[PDB]
């Protein structure tokens, strides 16, 4: 029987690592990409299809699920896993990014938003328990970008107080503490000293894993990478590092080069439904007239079921026609592509050729 | 190797028949229900899923496909089967029902509609060839309901002239004549004498199968059944009888009792996406608040993959949220339900207990 939580690093190359997280509901291969299932569904895919693409874990959201269908309701129905039919690990965000994204009244106690609903470290942790989340995220505040050093510091300090409250709420619930894991979230905007203070605070509290929060909020890749350069080494080496909300394939590769182990983003799903398909030669927009009679699959090397069977021409027709099958096929391919990217990353680190892979990947993707 | 077309009747009970149509691309068990795939997709389902529900054949549409993505385009891409990934038989309607349903200029030559597109017996048959249809429908005119006897007669007479033109166009195309089948369509509105004249004309021309056209156009079940009572026996007994656009489960049962072998309708797909699920105890609307915490499957006996795995409560959430997976699950279940209905019909006729099945079905469905 697998443990509640165990992270093991099998191979390294520079700051990059590959390994596994073992949890009760399954093993997660790292670096990992988590498809997003915000509304208790990875949009347009059955869970069996999500798994077939190679996903080990999916992401859910405290904020969205507390609104619809409700956290207490999901608990009454047996929990999120049973509800949606995904029996493997689920990581849930805490609501902290909705603390600035989707009327709000903020205080030291938490955030109320408008019917009116409240979130606090205690309520967020409770909701994640009711959902039966395997990886629970601390309740934080994603500092807006740009932020002044003073505002970034005040925000980060509140988040660290909330991180301690999250830890205590989680630990006070025996079933949760014994069966789930808790990750802390580093804040501090783009400021090295604040990132260090945040890392120190989180490590003092102690978590099963550490997220880099407050990025992928409009800063751009150069700045994100600059912040990762100094921020990731501040986190405990022996625990997973999770970069929230990232990202494009090149963002993922560069983040892995900087020590990140876990990723999530809506890009493959959302942009798939909008007609964007990922390929090793860069993204294409399948709606473009140039694809109307193209018999080739979305990508020439992709091993997914979509690329085995259907042409660009057919998918072009479906997306132009607003057909549901178009969304289904685009999404399955994009998620499969993302998982294949993660597999190539894992294999190349394992073989000590990740730097070469990154270079080759970029040369072709951006040709 | 299967023949171009062979219909064999294995068992009878009153006017009801069960048997098989053998065609080059596969066997069709009758009575048969054909899922509708108007836009080169059965909405929200992969072809493999359509097949898994038990479908032997699907329906496409000359009118819709000639507009998008285009008949010549589909031919250039290898035909409709290859295009959409369904390798079994496809029946295509001729456009004759759009001749009154979806600006139009009608003449003895055909129908022009507005870009401008033309349909005639010759062009309809040609389009169906370009698509690579297995069962080609004659180009007709679905007489509006209600119709005066004079107007119904004039319309029917034109349709019979068009049926002869359809026959000749089909026969003049060697590859089509050798590999596909051609069905004629009976018209005559609700008038017995006109239905007889139409049947006589079609039988004189000679077809592989015979559709009852001009019904399911607002007349209601009592009147439809009254017309079927005298119309079906006018058609050749040794060929399939196809009731176009029907229908609700009770309509199908009653039509089989009256000698119909083939059916199509958008009800399971369209109403599925709208939240209506078919059950042996009658349809339910899954959006209803009463289902919000109902852990039972859509139907208590249904053997489909949806009912094996997901609850009413989950599907209720998905449909209320406008989630694509909701459409996918509802549609798969409804099409599976329809196929299970057809299987029960076939088995009960084979066993000489169809009358009892019809009675039992109705008692429970309408309880
Ligand atoms: N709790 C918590 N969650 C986070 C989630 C984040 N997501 C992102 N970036 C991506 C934002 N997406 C872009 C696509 O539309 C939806 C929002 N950046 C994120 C940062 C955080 C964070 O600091 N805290
Ligand atoms: N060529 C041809 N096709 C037919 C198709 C028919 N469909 C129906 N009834 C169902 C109509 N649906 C109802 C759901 O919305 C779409 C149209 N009735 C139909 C009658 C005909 C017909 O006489 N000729
Ligand atoms: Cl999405
Ligand atoms: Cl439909
Ligand atoms: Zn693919
Ligand atoms: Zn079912």
């Amino acid at each position: 029987d697998r443990p509640r939580f165990s992270f093991s690093i099998a191979a390294r190359e520079g700051k990059a690592r590959t390994g596994t997280i073992e949890m009760k509901r399954g093993v997660i291969r790292t670096p990992a990409f988590m498809p997003v299932g915000t509304a208790a569904t990875v949009k347009a895919l059955k869970p069996e299809t999500v798994r077939a693409t190679g996903a080990d874990i999916i992401l859910g959201n405290t904020y969205h699920l507390m609104l619809r269908p409700g956290a207490e309701r999901i608990a009454k129905l047996g929990g999120l896993h049973s509800f949606m039919g995904w029996d493997r690990p689920i990581l849930t965000d805490s609501g902290g990014y909705q603390v600035m994204s989707l009327l709000t009244k903020q205080s030291e106690e938490g955030v109320t938003f408008k019917s009116r609903h409240m979130l606090s470290p205690e309520r967020s942790i409770e909701i994640q328990h009711l959902l039966g989340s395997d990886i629970v995220m601390a309740f934080d505040e994603c500092t807006p970008y740009p932020a002044t050093p003073s505002r970034a510091a005040s925000s980060m300090e509140r988040s660290m107080r909330w991180a301690k409250r999250s830890r205590d709420a989680f630990d006070s619930r025996k079933e949760q503490a014994e069966n789930a894991a808790l990750f802390g979230i580093q804040q501090g905007s783009v400021f090295e000293n604040l990132r260090q203070q945040s890392a120190d605070a989180l490590a003092e509290i102690g978590f099963d894993g550490y997220a880099v929060g407050g990025l992928a909020v409009g800063e751009g890749q150069d700045e994100m990478f600059r912040v990762l350069d100094f921020s990731v080494p501040m986190l405990p080496d022996d625990k997973p590092h999770y970069l929230m909300g990232v990202g494009k394939p090149d963002d993922i590769v560069g983040a892995v080069e900087r020590g990140i182990d876990m990723f999530d983003c809506v890009l493959p799903t959302r942009s798939g439904r909008n007609g964007q398909a990922f390929t090793w030669d860069g993204p294409i927009n399948i709606r473009n007239a140039r694809f109307s009679e193209d018999l080739k699959p979305l990508d020439s090397e992709c091993h997914c079921a979509v690329c085995q069977k259907w042409s660009r021409a057919y998918i072009h027709h479906l997306i132009r026609a607003g057909e549901i099958l178009g969304a289904m096929l685009m999404t399955e391919h994009n998620i499969a592509f993302y998982q294949q990217l993660m597999q190539k990353i894992r294999d190349s680190i394992s073989e000590g050729r990740f730097s070469q892979f990154a270079q080759d990947f970029r040369a072709r993707y951006f040709a």
